[PDB]
RNA sequence: GGAUACUGCGGGCCUUGGGACCGGGAGAGGCCGGGGGUACCCCUGGGGUAGGGGUGAAAUCCUAUAAUCCCAGGGGGACCGCC
């Protein structure tokens, strides 16, 4: 029988994060991070490791018995960036490779209806 | 001693400058009260397991007393996106 769940995409600029849940998101499947593929650190957020993290991730939950999964991406947001990073189109082609069936795809970044004051002082960053 | 155009002084008149009033409308003008909207931080439970964060590159830092991440709830302070 179809059985259906949710993948989570957390991307930033310094790292990417695939987490797959069951419908609820209360239950957790498979959750794989770029760190745990590459050992620099400067190479977390690639592309390539999106996509590896992405397919051990579609692998386990195969195997665990998922057969669909609906998608939510995620940029950090809030007084952060609200652009997601290079990894999550790559991953999302990889959860495709996998095998696993694709179901609707929504962004769910966090947006303040308005937030506290962000961090850089009121210059900003100058190096 | 003479004159009366201009200024001044005294008395009347006028409505153009200014003030008052009526009407239907515009506006983030100000004060008071009431009701909310997301986002952020902490606490309490359920799941899951080894990294998260950050940089030009790193390290201090957090994390097996179970972090980052997802779910259900409770509390708090400031501000009010797009249009």
């Amino acid at each position: 029988k179809e059985k259906w769940g949710v993948a989570h995409i957390y991307s930033s600029y310094n790292n990417t994060i695939i987490h797959i849940t069951d419908l609820t998101g209360a239950e957790t499947i498979s959750r794989w991070s770029g760190g745990m593929v590459v050992k620099a650190d400067r190479d977390e957020p690639s592309p390539y490791a999106a996509m590896i993290a992405a397919r051990r991730a579609a692998e386990e939950a195969m195997e665990k018995g998922i057969t669909g999964v609906h998608i939510k991406v995620r940029a950090p947001g809030g007084s952060k960036s609200k652009s997601p990073g290079p990894g999550a189109q790559a991953a999302i082609r990889a959860l495709s490779r996998a095998g696993l069936r694709i179901g609707r795809v929504e962004d769910v970044t966090p947006i303040p209806h308005d937030g506290t004051r962000p961090k850089g002082g009121r210059r900003g960053r100058r190096v």
